[PDB]
DNA sequence: AACTATTTATAAG
DNA sequence: TCTTATAAATAGT
């Protein structure tokens, strides 16, 4: 956008609340497209600072969660650190 | 990118596999940033066309899924259709 | 495994 | 492998 930003908690309770809403949609949109382009099933679960729930699922969310729990092989399992680290590599 | 593309299953088994890998990271990156910018907890579950698993979580993924299962209020619960619709509105 | 032709999202071959 | 001014993602070569 107009300015570049440093990933860090927006201290401003409002721009935070606004950015959340905006990006959340972007996130879901992407998820949507990825889901579709590549014939994959996606589930996305979000909890805002106030522990309120927002969820997207390409299909049948609980169906996906169920598959998940039953999975028994190793697999890509990233976390925030994994991500920051992968980033710094570039 | 160089060309605009229509959201639909990449029929080319290869460009599909490639695009999947690329965008998946983009997805996680975003999720990462959202998680951080806005102090929210995020869990992302992906299954490729071949039923293999990929997951990101801002923190303790199972902790998040657990919260989810226990939630009992109505909440934003989007799905692909909800998304396409919302798009066409623009 | 790069590259790269205001940064589509988002902050004020 | 809500409006632009700008950053950040990415299709394709």
């Amino acid at each position: 956008g107009r300015k570049k930003i440093q990933i860090t908690r927006i201290m401003d309770e409002r721009n935070r609340q606004v950015t959340f809403t905006k990006r959340k949609f972007g996130l879901m949109k992407k998820a949507y497209e990825l889901s579709v382009l590549c014939d994959c099933e996606i589930a996305l679960i979000i909890f805002n600072s106030s522990n309120k729930l927002f969820q997207y699922a390409s299909t049948d969310m609980d169906k996906v969660l169920l598959k998940y729990t039953e999975y028994n092989e190793p697999h890509e399992s990233r976390t925030n650190s994994d991500i920051v680290e992968a980033l710094n590599k570039k």
